[PDB]
């Protein structure tokens, strides 16, 4: 989608959990500090459910992808709570910040 956008739309409904534009400790969503490449399922503290750490992917442009649009699906039983995104174009705006979330 947009970057800025999803930037500016996810920190209006994700950075309750997630506040990756700052030192925010892993609340109640982990900081997205770097996601694509960064292979989760291990994290060195707060690793989540046992539904997500069990998982141990790569966080890529397709996974990110399913999760977001269907999360409990996705993973069943995650602590993360959306289960829908807007309709198509969050699904990709989203995905498109953390595509730099990556590198910001
Ligand atoms: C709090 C109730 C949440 C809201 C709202 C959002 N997320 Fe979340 N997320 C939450 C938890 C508790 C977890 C842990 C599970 C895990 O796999 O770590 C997550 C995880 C993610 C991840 C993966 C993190 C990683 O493994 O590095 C992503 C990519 C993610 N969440 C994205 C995301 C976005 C963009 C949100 C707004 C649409 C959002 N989350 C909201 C809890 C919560």
């Amino acid at each position: 989608g947009d970057v800025e956008k999803g930037k500016k739309i996810f920190v209006q409904k994700c950075a309750q959990c997630h506040t990756v534009e700052k030192g925010g400790k892993h609340k109640t969503g982990p900081n997205l500090h770097g996601l694509f490449g960064r292979k989760t399922g291990q994290a060195p503290g707060f690793t989540y459910t046992d539904a997500n750490k069990n998982k141990g992917i790569t966080w890529k442009e397709e996974t990110l992808m399913e999760y977001l649009e269907n999360p409990k699906k996705y993973i069943p039983g995650t602590k993360m709570i959306f289960a829908g995104i807007k309709k198509k174009t969050e699904r990709e705006d989203l995905i498109a910040y953390l595509k730099k979330a990556t590198n910001e």
